[PDB]
């Protein structure tokens, strides 16, 4: 019934079976659903695409390794054409360039337009200043962003006060004026049935991308192996750790969730641009206590899944040597009831079952 | 040219393709009735439905994995339209939820409400408790409701004064006075070309569930181990048997068939609800008796498709080392002949042709 203009990531193609962190869990989670309501779907996207059995009327702009210009074009051009030949309800997008959303406005859809948005500001990078350059634009041609989390919309509030030497373009007035994202809540999951919260094992999960600058994986490594039987850490191939913490590496997610029912704890150790956090619902849906590193007076996704979280506080200054001893000790110490575990799992289910959720997507898929 | 509006089934979406028991089964088969003589059907379902070629009007009530209370507003808000913009000769319902009755009525069609059961009334089950008041309540106002057997029209007189902690609701004293169920059965089986009755060998089949409580599977299997070579069973994985009973596990179900048509008899040991029994109907259909283990004074579906039927007669005192011996004697000195299974699949064939199962529908789906 809904006619949807659909602009994916452009990092990797898509691939449905794909489960990972970032802009790639948004983009999969927005198009599942409207997938699920039977959408009418114009996919602007990329010959290597793989949709399975969705119905989806694909548009591809080229083979997808590095995007290029050329491609860029290809959309932009054919985000026109195809606005000239059909009326659409709305117009999703994840992240996009300055060019798709020129090309969004010259179409008329900027007040149907439906931003989607996962990658922190930060200002050192010139890819990342130019796609919150564009959520700004985006802003100022009437269309609307959305966050996964009331933890990244405070975040927002602290990034129109972050500058670099890169940032001299950016319209800093406009945007401490406006914030940037509507808002109403964005499902990050959906509960279909009530969670059956199983009895905790002794085993404590890191389900962690190896990257000591994000999510200090060295520290969270460093705690499984002080748990000995009781400590494992997953990690895919393409973020793996060094020789000296070994881990499972790229294991299907199914076991990995399947495992993690009857966990302990969930070990998570990004601490600073803990935005949206996707292992820490996937753990406190199935009742799994979060073992939080984070920074004092920071704001966090895990916190807001589970407000009862254990916290094990440091700041920027904390040296290495420091925050892994203190980490270990939580880990180690660490105590839970079977009770806390089904109170912390029916919070969640309160907040994301499956009629919540679509009542939730109303409000983003309204006019 | 006939117009319908079709409620269906809640627990899985449809499919054609599907062949389990219970109401899913029911609903399939008024569905395909009502598409082959050409009924114009609204059909107030859910996103991830399939039909193959056949022709419906669909209105979905989202994506289908738990029915919600969501899904159950949006499907009564869409009876209460569609009513007001069509005229309907029927509206089709199977189990349907409190709400669903209530929108029937309100909508004005409540005379014309054709309901069919599946599900035996069980006290301590919330779920199936609500579904009979709603049984009781489709009555009250005025809608029709259809068993599969004469034994669960017989049962239905039985549940009349079954009670728990959970029937406090209920209106015993309506109920009492006013059975629920129309007089026509809907056809549980179609034969489409008239079996020809094959002589016995010496072998005796057990095509059931491993389930000591419902079908008490281990009487059942007992005696197949007591007749050696000239005793099998057939079990579905999900229903398997302990490592003591050798059984087949998941055989292709045609070649269950296949093998019953020259068997001796077949082995039915569930004695208290005994509502539908396909592999009853399976085997007398094919002119092969039923050994049939039952409750002193209890309606069986066994004893309805072939009256002649031996009857292993016990009670619910009755310990379980006495009914093994009981029933395995039953079976090792079971005697039947040639003409008896001529007589017993012809009386079947005459009430299940295909002709006459048309026949069965028509005198339903009269005004
Ligand atoms: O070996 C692994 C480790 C993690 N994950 C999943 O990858 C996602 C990580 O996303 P998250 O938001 O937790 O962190 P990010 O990678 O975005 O920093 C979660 O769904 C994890 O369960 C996975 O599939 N395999
Ligand atoms: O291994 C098996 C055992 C049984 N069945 C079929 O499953 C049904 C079981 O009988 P029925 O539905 O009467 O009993 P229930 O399971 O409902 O108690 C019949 O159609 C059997 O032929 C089957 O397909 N495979």
């Amino acid at each position: 019934h809904m006619k949807v203009m659909f602009i994916p990531s452009r990092a990797v193609p898509f691939n449905p079976d794909r489960v990972q962190g970032g802009l790639e869990a948004v983009h999969l989670n927005v198009l599942k659903y409207l997938v699920s309501i039977g959408a009418d779907i114009d996919y602007i996207g990329f010959d290597n695409d793989t949709f399975g059995d969705w119905k989806v009327t694909h548009h591809p702009v080229g083979h997808l390794t590095k995007f290029s210009l050329g491609m860029s074009y290809t959309m932009a051009r054919k985000i026109v054409e195809l606005a000239g030949i059909h009326e659409y309800d709305f117009v999703v997008t994840m992240e996009p360039t300055k060019l798709t959303v020129q090309a969004i406005k010259d179409a008329g859809l900027s007040k149907v337009h439906k931003n989607f948005m996962a990658t922190p500001f930060e200002p050192v990078s010139r890819g990342i200043v130019q796609i919150w350059d564009q959520t700004i634009q985006i802003h100022k041609n009437g269309g609307k962003s959305y966050a996964p989390t009331k933890a990244f919309r405070e975040f927002e509030r602290k990034y129109c006060h972050m500058t670099s030497a890169l940032t001299d373009k950016i319209d800093y007035d406009y945007w401490r004026a406006n914030p940037l994202f509507e808002a109403e809540d964005y499902p990050v999951i959906c509960l279909n049935e009530k969670p059956e919260v199983l009895p905790a094992t002794d085993l404590i999960i890191s389900a962690q991308r190896y990257d000591t600058k994000m999510r200090r994986t060295d520290v969270a490594l460093e705690a499984i192996k002080a748990l000995g039987e009781n400590g494992v850490g997953y990690c895919p191939s393409k973020w793996a750790p060094p020789a000296k913490y070994p881990v499972i590496i790229d294991a299907p997610h199914s076991e990995i969730m399947e495992r993690l029912k009857t966990a302990k704890a969930l070990i998570n150790t990004c601490p600073d641009t803990g935005t949206v956090e996707n292992s820490s619902i996937e753990a406190i849906s199935k009742g799994v206590p979060v073992i939080q590193l984070v920074f004092k007076d920071y704001p966090h996704a895990t916190f807001e899944y589970d407000p009862d979280t254990v916290r094990v506080e440091i700041d920027f200054s904390t040296p290495k040597k420091e925050v892994v001893a203190l980490y270990t000790k939580a880990v180690l110490e660490f105590t839970d009831t079977y009770e806390a575990r089904v109170k912390r799992a029916e919070a969640v289910w309160k907040k994301y079952n499956r009629d919540a959720v679509v009542a939730m997507w109303d409000k983003i898929f309204t006019a």
